[PDB]
């Protein structure tokens, strides 16, 4: 389906949202 | 071609929830 | 397939392990 | 369905990299 294209995107999307939340967290707690 | 799709849906919901999990620890963290 | 089937159910069960990791931290933050 | 396949191992591959960016901030938690 392109149905299951989409929803993928969009979990791919949200999946480097979290790992750039995670990131500046690290970041943040290292100073 | 559906349980997938049914299973994408559900996928994607946890990222919501991990969302609302990194949410909360943020405010902890002062940031 | 069954191929997406497997790939489904473990993408699930490390989503499961995020949020219960998540739920630790925000605890031990808690206190 | 094999985009779909490839899809499903790049999310997986996005956890793995999850858990590693959880690994350090738990470390840096004194956690
Ligand atoms: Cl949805
Ligand atoms: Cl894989």
């Amino acid at each position: 389906m392109k149905q299951i294209e989409d929803k993928s995107e969009e979990i791919l999307s949200k999946l480097y949202h979290i790992e750039n939340e995670l990131a500046r967290i690290k970041k943040l707690l290292g100073e």
